[PDB]
């Protein structure tokens, strides 16, 4: 095909010196090409997998991705027959040259985390992505099988295990596998005799004699299965046994959760800058976590009272909010509190809200302050530390290091994918977004943590056609700063997919009448349909009978609300069928946020340009989740739909909330919602990059729904069952806890290999992050 | 006996907050202590081995050193019986409180190389320090024994191995151990029948066909020993065989040696600032090396022409010298050239000489520039790269990385031992000396290199009583910068002692009349005994018939010549017995160097203070080694002595020079000269810290020599033998080449494990050295 293949690069040439993405790629090349396309041979086809290609003079470089998590880079001659296979670094060189004009100084930093991971083998099966604990178990199960030097670690573990000055599992009486083996067998013979429901307290005395401390279970039956479980790990370890035992051992009692940025609170917040899905997730998480812990604790026959602290910034000048108080009990829980610590410098505490992009210079000092405070509140040290987002993961990493605690991170979003080419173009973005800091923190926490939780597969490995969020951090470069050769690997056994949900008593199907909160209908109707225009709501709905196209979200550039508004403004077919109600931004107060401010000015203009008055209602931030639920269900009444038009959406809780209430959802294909929604079944995908087709798809739906109302009900059911299956909080907590067990034990076995990695990070943090963070200007009060 | 320990303890407090070296440690407390000492026993015996004590009001910190390379740190209450065991970091914590007032920032950097060096096991025996290649051999020999995965590296090594386009050893025809085991078997059988003296050209045809390329030997006898060796490695590897095979394989053809600082030349230099032994060491070295390479290349049946390039700086404005010319042929060699590259910045070439303490900002660009130039001179890339000193090892590490070459380093001195407490006190020393740059380069190069060469065992592990030059780098801290927890380990298998010598054509026994160069006797006599005072010589020797107490060196603080002069001045008994002749500094010109200037003023005042005219002759730098040779022998004629009063001397070539000419020698006891000399047998040690005692020691020797002139001869003959035994250039080259063979191969077996350390080291150059090096103010023409 030397004729045909020439013809492609040919088209590529004129395109000039620039970034070739996939769409921006052959979508130009192939579809602008004649019947000569005829490419169903290898060249077009296998290289339909080109993720991006670097356009320069006689060479063009391109990154290819046959399968998720598998990359190969190539350099093909602009005019020539030659293709030479590039190394990751060589490829990244191109990107550097394209911006600065030259590559990075030869001796300028190159991060390679590859050699530091080598402890466990790396699974190559797509199946094991986001499944690592499964993999880790098979590795431990196999390494444990008849190996002395291997088993000791497990015995040392149970012997050292204690909480608040009480011994658990094995006592000091057991010095070796022989006594342990002998004692367990000795215990088993005894217990197999007793009535199943016999309380531990009965056989406690004897158990203390032979070296068994509390926590095996609350009764004979339970203690029995457990002793039988461990005896088995000593004898013939299998992965399922190993997990079950480790997950059962009472461990997690105290938990520390990190969420520094935003206005973190239970009221009067949601919709403010940086306040949103993260805050929601965390409050649901702790409540779900606390129920599971009280249980595991009670089943294991212990009386410890758990504690969960959520750490965040104390903001003294936020008014209307509880953000200025140090300690706050979380709704519907006994043991979960929000702990607030202030940011400070040499000159004293900093009062004013700071954007999440600007917090960096404060975090290290924050970390120390937090350690002191959370130490005051906890009886015992943290049994698990979970970081959230970047600041959260950064701080949680420093703390876990400092307190030697099992650490888990949860990204909630990765900015590198929200802001396209923000890595290569970072320099000009930097005075505003400080991405050099963020990406640094992101890499550091990502490799520092023990395990990683994600809400979907796509967060990790993306899909067959497109690349996942974490995966996009495998190899990248920030020209002038440093180059990341292997930053992360999609196959890492630390990745674990644990899907969240929507609080089921906030969000239920709109069709359950007795449950509908009808006291909210008066206000909901003023909200939507009233003729008043003010800071709460702008414009007016001229027609109250139409279905409502609805969206609710934080207002910023990536949420792309102004985009939706344009698509709708322009589409008369859609405008005639539905009213557009957009909730975003708080216009009650002058916005302090750059993007929100910008985004708001667009909304105003679009109102004027498309003469949107009468079909459009623009609603400020809706902060009560409880009424929020009813809002969703109310839209169902009108037979409307939810739309999520983000340019990228990391997960999309609102998409999960809508589906739970029975509201048919059209959500962006870029990011998490691609995995949540099964197209034509659980909802529909739209592409924010083709807005007019999104608008038309919506129109198609309402049109079909008009002629056949069963169509609406179909998707509503599809959505409801799709949540029932994938997204709920019941499985979450347990999975999370089991993980703490397996990854905690793993710490001790894998201990000494992570020493090298522990220094690389320590040094990366110190020599790279700190100086960058310090560079970021301080806020002035 | 807590009444006693508390005695010495409170004895120590009176000193206050500060450092105490063993000098002071047992000096002040203990025998300067009241006879209540009566110690012996425990707590004296072992803790007389205390190396340093950090004194903070409630506590004292103790670095304890039972055996070379073995360290224990202890905190003990200034008042109390309490003695706790500090881990190294904890002890480093102390020193930091002593200076900054607080310990280093919690998240401030700890350099730890230990976890990276875990690749090979650690020898614990005193006998392997500086013997590392011996240990590596037995390790490789075992790992190699019936290991397919182990043997393959060797086959690959031999297969890929080539030079200048020509294939060596194995050809591509041998892909596996069986084929090779088979080919070698045919080969031995064939050659076995042949006449030993048969040339390789005869069987060259036969060999090529079975896959055997050149380099096994010049004739059949040599080739047969060689093929047998390999057969034996594949069958039953032993260390001695391994060493012999690897040492013998032709490898080193192009050698590159880095020495950027100083005025490096063959004439009109020695004695200038920064120009000294390192220049002598190298010139002597390369000449020996070339001779050996020529030999080896021939024995293996090769026609390759070697090249040895000494990279150093090109100095356009040094007049009276050749420093301004790019390429210079080394005296009395066919293949060794000095290659000069200029320092430069954006503004163009930097003309002026820069002190070795200031070259840091220019080193990276130098590396880039050098790579190009040497690549223009060398035919084929460098086979071995040898760094010298700090700038030299720094640059040589960058090149080695860049071009993929076996690297060796030679320190020639380590500033941290020469400038005591410069690590802990660095910040105040930095504007002047920039030790925050140099200590960084040292740590880096020292861990980056493949193998390290030293001139003595003291350079590495010191003695029973005192710490070594490298060993002092194991644990230290630069408060406010970083903290090296494990920075080096004297048992590290990379250490190899290979002792240098004096050019035997330049320096020989003064008793060989035939050889004495008499045509210099006129100059020498004007130089010593002349009536004239000028830039060339100061004061006057009133009596030409006395013995001369001679010394020669660069003029700087540590060389401590102003002290020798003072000791001499105070001592009337010594002044009567001998004339003091000191060579140092060049007064022909205004002086650019700080210490040299400082040191000259001291010299002047001293001459006036002690009325040194008539006893003392202060001569300027003597830059022609050949006449220097005679001058030594002339001092022998007067029946005098050589004295080396350094506060610290890393090695001391002039000591070896003096001894070799048969001039009895008194050398400092702090440094290499401690090992070079056997007190009373090959010369005498003097303590630069007690000079009044040193002057008296000299007085004694000169007195004894009057009553019994044969005393002199005894030491002279003594020193001579000591040299013919321990220090000469014959074995040096042979050993260097063998180490290059083994470590070269060793790097392929160990390549994978070193990968982490590779990255950690890269990150350190990039985020620590680079920034520091840029902070150094540029030379401005
Ligand atoms: O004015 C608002 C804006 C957002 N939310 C809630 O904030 C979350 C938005 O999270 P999502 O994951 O959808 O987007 P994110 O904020 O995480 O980027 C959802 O629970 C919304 O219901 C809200 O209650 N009121
Ligand atoms: O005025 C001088 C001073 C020194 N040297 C030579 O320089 C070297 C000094 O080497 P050494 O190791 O003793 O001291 P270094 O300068 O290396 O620290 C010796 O060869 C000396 O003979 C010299 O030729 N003329
Ligand atoms: O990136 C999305 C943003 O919204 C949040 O979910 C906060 O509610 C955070 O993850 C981040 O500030
Ligand atoms: O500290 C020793 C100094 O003298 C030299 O030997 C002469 O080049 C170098 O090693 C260094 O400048
Ligand atoms: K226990
Ligand atoms: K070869």
């Amino acid at each position: 095909n030397e004729v045909l293949a020439l013809l492609s690069r040919v088209e590529a040439k004129g395109k000039g010196i620039l970034q070739q993405n996939q769409i921006i790629a052959e979508f130009e090349a192939l579809p602008e090409q004649t019947r000569k396309k005829l490419e169903g041979g290898p060249f077009f086809d296998l290289l339909k997998s080109t993720q991006e290609a670097i356009v320069l003079p006689p060479w063009v470089a391109l990154a290819v991705r046959p399968r998720p998590g598998v990359w190969e880079y190539l350099r093909v001659n602009l005019h020539a027959l030659v293709v030479e296979e590039l190394q990751p670094a060589e490829f990244l060189h191109f990107k550097e040259e394209l911006v600065d004009g030259v590559k990075n100084g030869n001796f300028t930093l190159e991060l390679d985390f590859e050699p530091f991971n080598a402890s466990i083998p790396r699974p190559t099966l797509h199946k094991y992505i986001g499944n690592g604990v499964d993999f880790l178990n098979r590795h431990l199960s196999a390494k444990l099988f008849h190996d002395k030097e291997s088993l000791l670690p497990l015995l040392k573990f149970l012997r050292l295990h204690s909480h608040q000055g009480k011994n658990l599992m094995l006592s000091e009486k057991i010095q070796n596998l022989n006594t342990l083996q002998h004692t367990l067998r000795k215990a088993e013979e005894y217990l197999a005799e007793l009535k199943s429901e016999t309380l531990y307290e009965e056989f406690e005395a004897k158990f203390e004699e032979i070296g068994l401390e509390r926590g095996w279970g609350d009764n004979a039956e339970r203690v029995l299965d457990m002793i039988r479980l461990l005896l088995d790990l000593l004898e013939a370890p299998d992965p399922c046994t190993l997990e079950t035992f480790l997950g059962r051992v009472p461990m997690v009692f105290n938990v520390v959760i990190l969420s520094p940025h935003g206005y973190f609170a239970q009221d009067n917040v949601l919709g403010y800058p940086d306040t949103g899905g993260q805050v929601v997730y965390i409050l649901d998480q702790v409540r779900a976590l606390e129920i599971e812990m009280l249980q595991r604790i009670k089943q294991q026959g212990l009386n410890i009272k758990p504690r969960i602290l959520i750490l965040t910034r104390l903001l003294p000048d936020a008014v209307g909010t509880t953000c200025g108080e140090r300690l706050e009990r979380v709704y519907d829980s006994e043991y979960c509190d929000i702990l607030r610590v202030p940011f400070r410098t040499e000159k004293g505490i900093v009062r004013k809200w700071i954007s999440r992009f600007e917090v960096w210079p404060y975090l290290e000092t924050y970390t120390e302050d937090a350690a002191v405070e959370l130490s005051k509140e906890l009886n015992g040290k943290p049994d698990l530390i979970i970081g959230n987002y970047s600041d959260g993961n950064l701080v949680a990493s420093l703390l876990a290091h400092k307190l030697g605690v099992t650490q888990c991170t949860i990204a909630h979003a990765l900015e590198k994918t929200k802001y396209p080419d923000s890595d290569i173009y970072w320099k000009k973005l930097d005075d505003k977004y400080h991405f050099s800091c963020q990406f640094t923190a992101d890499i550091f926490a990502m490799n520092h943590t023990d395990f990683i939780i994600t809400s979907t597969f796509q967060e990790i490995a993306g899909s067959k056609e497109t690349v996942g969020q974490y995966e996009s951090h495998t190899a990248f470069t920030l020209p002038g700063l440093y180059r990341v050769v292997h930053g992360i690997d999609v196959f890492d056994p630390k990745f674990n997919i644990v899907s969240p949900g929507a609080d089921m008593s906030i969000y239920f199907p709109y069709t359950e009448e007795k449950r509908r909160l009808t006291k909210f209908h008066s206000e909901i109707e003023e909200l939507l349909y009233s003729d008043v225009e003010n800071k709460e709501h702008l414009c007016v709905l001229k027609d109250k009978k139409k279905p409502i196209l609805f969206t609710m979200a934080r207002l910023d550039r990536v949420k792309n609300l102004s985009g939706l508004v344009e698509w709708y403004g322009k589409n008369t077919r859609l405008r005639e069928l539905a009213n557009l109600v957009v909730v975003g931004g708080d216009r009650r107060k002058e916005s302090k946020d750059n993007e929100e401010k910008a985004e708001m000015k667009k909304m105003y203009d679009l109102i004027e340009e498309y003469k949107l008055n009468g079909q459009f209602r623009w609603i400020s931030s809706q902060m009560d989740r409880v009424r929020n639920g009813e809002l969703y269900r109310y839209i169902c009444d009108t037979k409307g739909a939810f739309v999520q038009p983000a340019l990228y959406e990391a997960f999309g809780l609102t998409v999960v909330e809508a589906m739970t209430c029975g509201l048919p959802t059209f959500a962006t294909c870029k990011g998490g919602p691609a995995e949540i929604i099964v197209h034509g079944k659980s909802g529909f995908h739209i592409d924010p990059y083709h807005g007019d087709q999104a608008a038309d798809t919506l129109a198609d739906f309402f049109t079909k729904c008009k002629e056949d109302p069963s169509h609406w009900d179909e998707i509503s059911k599809g959505g409801l069952q799709r949540i029932e299956e994938k997204y709920t909080w019941q499985i979450y907590s347990q999975r999370l806890l089991t993980l703490t067990g397996v990854y905690g034990f793993w710490k001790h076995v894998s201990n000494l290999d992570r020493l090298e990695a522990r220094r690389y990070l320590e040094m990366f943090y110190a020599l790279k992050y700190r100086p960058l963070a310090q560079a970021v200007p301080l806020a002035q009060d």
